[PDB]
């Protein structure tokens, strides 16, 4: 179902990685923020919804999700809030490349790239990035 | 032509907005950044290439694109950087004006403007938004 996302946090090197996964494709958007604040959550949600058709986000039940700024952002963007493997593996990929860049946020974006472009299976398979565009274009 | 994006910058309230426009559809991605440095630009392009299949980037050849760090990122990501190959900015700045008094900070209003731009139906009730066009242009199957 095309508008469904899951949003999770990962700590690492004492920073926070916000990860949104498109549930039906496995396609990932992620960013590193100083701290898991209401402000940063709202900002990330607004960004995600202006880039993809986001109907429903499933979250952990942290306090960042129920701030007034998050609620105003979700209200404005038409996002409905609700209450894992693609997250273990982003961490894995991050380990595979941690040592190609100085900074953690570069590594994180390299991992998102590698994840989203990686063909699954043999000749005839699709990457996550292909699945999401395909699912949305079919829906339209 | 589906893998081509045009990068431009626009300046507001003393801040820097970096804009990437998918030329065939008009879809945009945009971020407020501190200043147009080699690292911020390389970071922006790596985010973009991780999210859409970017073949080619046309730039304004600003000094941030001659940075060694940008070239290394484009090489890493497999992007052909085309410098100096010739206005979303005007449109975006006007959408920003319509939402500016809803956001405590410019950065928020920029993302609200990107949301409205990508969702806006173009060319009548039988139209399509930039968002629909891009997925339609990019989808392979
Ligand atoms: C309807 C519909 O279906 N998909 C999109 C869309 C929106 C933003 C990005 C990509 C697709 C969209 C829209 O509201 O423009």
């Amino acid at each position: 179902s095309p508008g469904i996302w899951q949003l999770d946090c990962t700590h690492l090197e004492g920073k926070v990685i916000l990860v949104a996964v498109h549930v039906a494709s496995g396609y990932i958007e992620a960013e590193v923020i100083p701290a898991e604040t209401g402000q940063e959550t709202a900002y990330f949600l607004l960004k995600l919804a202006g880039r993809w058709p986001v109907k429903t986000v499933h979250t952990d039940n942290g306090s960042n999700f129920t701030s007034t700024t998050v609620k105003a952002a979700c209200d404005w963007a038409g996002i409905k809030q609700e209450d894992e493997s693609m997250n273990k593996e982003l961490k894995k990929i991050i380990g595979q490349v941690r040592d190609q860049a100085e900074h953690l946020k570069t590594a994180v974006q390299m991992a998102v790239f590698i994840h989203n472009h990686k063909r699954k299976g043999g000749i005839g398979g699709y990457s996550a990035g292909e699945r999401i565009v395909d699912i949305i274009a079919t829906d339209i």
